[PDB]
Order: C-alpha cells, then sequence, then structure tokens
C-alpha cells in the first residue's frame, strides 16, 4: 500500500511514498522543511507530527493530507530563523490557519537517526507548540486589552510611570529603572512601562487577568488538529498582589500549588494577535487544510472554529492602536517596514541570558496576517531582534499572500 502524500497549500509536497521497481518508500523533498510539523513515522525512530496524527487517512491507498502551510512563507521563516534558537507562526487572523510554523534548530529526516543515537541538543522540540515561555512585555497585550474591555481604563488615562515602584510588599521597576513620569497608558504601552502596566494589573485584579487569559485560550491545548501543550495561569484565588502585578507585565513569580504564570506558547501569542486582529473573536488554529482520496476527490476541508469572544470589537480597534504606537514610536520600531503599517507587542524575558517576543499584525488597516516570534538569547544579547525578524517575515509574508489572492 502507497501511503498518502503531504502537501502544503500551495501545492508542494512535503511527503510521498516512492514506488521501488522491485514496494513503496517514504521520500521528503524538501527534507528539513517544516519538520516538526510534518513528523515521521519509523520502527526505529518513532512517530511524530502529521505522520503520526493523521495516520489512519494517510494509510486508508491512502488519501493525501494539505496542510495550510504556504511553502514560500514557511520557507521565508526558516530562514529568519538560521543561526538562532526560536520559533516563528504566522497565521490567518480571520480562520486560524497556520500559513507558517518552524521551529529551530530543526532537523532533517536523513539526520533523526544520528540525532536520536545522540541524544543531545533540542532538535526535536518543537517551541511554536511544546515549549513554554515567560512572554514578557508580549502579555502586556493581555493586561491592556482587559483593562479596557472592563472599563477600569483608557489609551489617555494618566498612570505614573517611575523607574522604581512598591506593589504588595515588593518592588517593580521599568527597565534600566527609567523614570518617564506621568504618560498616558497608549504611552506606557508603547514604552513597554513595567511600573504603568503592574499598575492596571493590579487594577484588574486576579480574577480579571486570568479569566481573560483563559478567554485567549490560556489552559486549552489550542489546535484543532495539532498539539500544543496548553499556556499556564495561576488560580486566582492565590496570587499575591506583587505577583499578580509581575503577572501582568507578563513575568510568573508565584510561589504556590498552583502553576505559576502567564507561561505562553508562541502558538498562544500568536492566538492572541489574531483574536486582536480579528475584532475580539479568538479561533483555534488548524494546520489541515483539506483531505484528498486516493483519486484527489477533496472529500473534506477544515473549518474555521471559534473558540469564544475575548474582548468587545471596541476593546480590539483601542489595542490594536495601541499596538501600532508600539512600532511606530515605540519598543517595536525595528518592526517597522516601509510601505506597510505594521502594528504589533514586543517583549523580553530572562544566568545572564534572555528572549526577544514579537507579536504583530499587518496590514494595520485591514489586518489579513498575523506574526508571533520568540528569539532565545542563548548568551548572545538579542534585545529587539524579535521585533526586527516579525516585521520582515511579515512584510514578506504579505506579499507573498497578496500575490496569492490575485493569482
Ligand atoms: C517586558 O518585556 C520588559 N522587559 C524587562 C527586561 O523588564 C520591557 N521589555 C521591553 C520590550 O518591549 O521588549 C523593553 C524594551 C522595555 S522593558
Amino acid at each position: 500500500v502507497q501511503r498518502g502524500a503531504i502537501i502544503t497549500s500551495d501545492g508542494v509536497t512535503l511527503a510521498e511514498s516512492v514506488k521501488q521497481d522491485d514496494t513503496y518508500v517514504r521520500n521528503y523533498p524538501h527534507d528539513g522543511m517544516a519538520s516538526h510539523t510534518v513528523g515521521y513515522i519509523s520502527t526505529q525512530y518513532g512517530t511524530a507530527g502529521i505522520e503520526s496524527s493523521m495516520n489512519e487517512t494517510l494509510t486508508g491507498t491512502g488519501s493525501s493530507v494539505v496542510l495550510t502551510i504556504n511553502s514560500q512563507m514557511q520557507a521565508v521563516a526558516e530562514a529568519a530563523l538560521q543561526g538562532y534558537s526560536g520559533s516563528i507562526v504566522v497565521m490567518d487572523p480571520s480562520t486560524g490557519a497556520v500559513l507558517a510554523k518552524a521551529s529551530s534548530p530543526s532537523y532533517t529526516h536523513a539526520e533523526l537517526g544520528t540525532i536520536i543515537e545522540s541524544g543531545t541538543g533540542s532538535q526535536l522540540v518543537d517551541r511554536t507548540t511544546q515549549a513554554l515561555y515567560s512572554p514578557g512585555s508580549s502579555f502586556k497585550t493581555v493586561t491592556l486589552a482587559a483593562g479596557i474591555d472592563t472599563h477600569k481604563t483608557t489609551l489617555d488615562t494618566t498612570y505614573s510611570a517611575p523607574g522604581t515602584m512598591e506593589i504588595g510588599g515588593g518592588t517593580i521597576h521599568n527597565y534600566a529603572n527609567e523614570d518617564m513620569g506621568t504618560i498616558p497608558l497608549r504611552e506606557a504601552f508603547a514604552r513597554s512601562s513595567n511600573t504603568a502596566l503592574a499598575q492596571l494589573g493590579v487594577a484588574l485584579g486576579a480574577d480579571n487577568l486570568v479569566s481573560y487569559a483563559r478567554a485567549f485560550g490560556y489552559g486549552t491545548a489550542l489546535g484543532q488538529d495539532f498539539s500544543t501543550t496548553p499556556s499556564l495561569m495561576p488560580n486566582p484565588a492565590e496570587m499575591t498582589t506583587w505577583e499578580l502585578a509581575w503577572a501582568s507585565c507578563g513575568l510568573p513569580v508565584g510561589e504556590h500549588a498552583s502553576p505559576a504564570g502567564p507561561q505562553t506558547t508562541v502558538m498562544q501569542n500568536a492566538v492572541i494577535a489574531a483574536a486582536i486582529a480579528n475584532g475580539g473573536v479568538v479561533m483555534n488554529p488548524y494546520i489541515v487544510d483539506r483531505v484528498l482520496s486516493p483519486e484527489g476527490a477533496v472529500v473534506s476541508t477544515t473549518s474555521p472554529k471559534s473558540l469564544g469572544q475575548a474582548v468587545s470589537a471596541d476593546t480590539a480597534a483601542q489595542v490594536r492602536e495601541a499596538m501600532l504606537g508600539v512600532v511606530e514610536s515605540g519598543t517595536g520600531m525595528g518592526a517597522r517596514v516601509p510601505g506597510v503599517k505594521i502594528a504589533g507587542k514586543t517583549g523580553t524575558a530572562d544566568n545572564g541570558n534572555f528572549n526577544s517576543f514579537f507579536i504583530g499584525f499587518a496590514p494595520y488597516d485591514h489586518p489579513t496576517l498575523v506574526v508571533s516570534v520568540v528569539i532565545e538569547g542563548n548568551g548572545e544579547n538579542v534585545l529587539g531582534y524579535g521585533a526586527q525578524v516579525g516585521g520582515r517575515v511579515l512584510a514578506q509574508c504579505l506579499n507573498i499572500q497578496a500575490l496569492g489572492a490575485a493569482s
């Protein structure tokens, strides 16, 4: 039996079964592309990805699986990650379709054995979906959305944003102790003030922060047809005030029975950006576009499915505005690309090294794409790199999407 193929939405075959003049052997053209997603199926080396999760379909002549992944956007994501540990998701904000999904370091089917026998390093980890990180200031997107949706603040409400501040028996600091004095929220957000945003976190309370995070998908195993490990938040009744403050800045510091939080996946970060870009409506991401019978009939198709409306459309619009300012004039100016209006939120989070995040969307006025990035600084300094990569990848992916839409 000839096992079914795995194919991108734009028609590039990534897994196929080739008849020998003698039986069938599994072939991965573009071996190395989208490995964590395609996966594999070996007696010796085990089982992963779509080869595993769609096995009954690929097996039974098998039917073929067409992914949502766009081979061109995927290649772009992959090139952006040459030389780093980290990952990138690109997603259609109105459907939850995953147009690219890249983790680094990665691997080819040809190296698998050697990778596994050696058992050293982390190439098999999918940092889009199976690695949990402190989102840092990227999470303030949520804090802001919730503050606005609950009518606790506005973008023009003023906050004192000093270098340092005492909250709930402990201190909160802006990066490098910068005292920005009294500024409006839109600006504190854009400049990514921890002391400003902490106060809004406190104004919200734990129940609000946690419940809005859950509404964007925390606690849910995101993916209709792929595995994401859930993003974590604490039991709100267990959180201290101080912990609430830092949590709202994207820093998990709780000492309690329930998990510290937030801890996010990059996938979870995309879903937040998507929902904000999609008028507050949260979409459960997916990666299988359709299934082809052995004779090519399109036998099923995955439908987009909402996980709820996390904030009002009004709130979503205010959050988009605030994210525009991040990129036009704030921490995320390295995401700027000439000719396209890009909005987003940056993040940086901590033995000496740290990680750089970015979530964004474009075009500002009628978003059709979303990006989520983490670049792990593994001793190296990668401040502002999340934003660099994100912008660049978004713009490239937009060009590809726009050619595809008119073709
Ligand atoms: C949250 O990520 C904050 N970082 C630290 C070290 O506290 C803010 N991060 C950012 C950012 O947007 O990445 C900057 C540059 C200011 S501090």
